[PDB]
């Protein structure tokens, strides 16, 4: 695909538009973007479970560093195959 | 969200139908499967490239499992954050 053989997809399978099946892909994935940026967990029951991986935010101090300071995390983006599509492939 | 949280945000951010939003996930998502269970790779822009991993047949012992068996292929599902959704939860 590419993200236009998605919206023939949805125009194909619902008889929408395509103006709405490019939008349609921009609303699901536009909802999950802000979930995985602000640490939260999606869902789509029997084929994906999304969500993030936020780090534990190190100690930088003196000794090894010099200045005093918590070192910050960072959020990293999961997609499970919701056990579900893990059967449907195999 | 679970599957129906998705319904909400398609026809929030679009002005479709709550039966149109709950066909056009399961178009989408029915697209990735066939591509998944296929072979086939998908694509999405700015988000996402989904593609599988098939297993390099072999007779012998651990791969994927940790076991002693025959190997002959096995589909392995995945999605990439497509480089962009990495940089918008760093």
């Amino acid at each position: 695909m590419n993200k236009t053989e998605l919206i023939n997809a949805v125009a194909e399978t619902s008889g929408l538009s395509k103006k709405d099946a490019t939008k349609a892909v921009d609303a699901v994935f536009d909802s999950i973007t802000e979930a995985l940026r602000k640490g939260d967990k999606v869902q789509l029951i029997g084929f994906g479970n999304f969500e993030v991986r936020e780090r534990a935010a190190r100690k930088g101090r003196n000794p090894q560093t010099g200045e005093e300071m918590e070192i910050p995390a960072s959020k990293v983006p999961a997609f499970k195959p919701g056990k579900a599509l893990k059967d449907a492939v195999k």
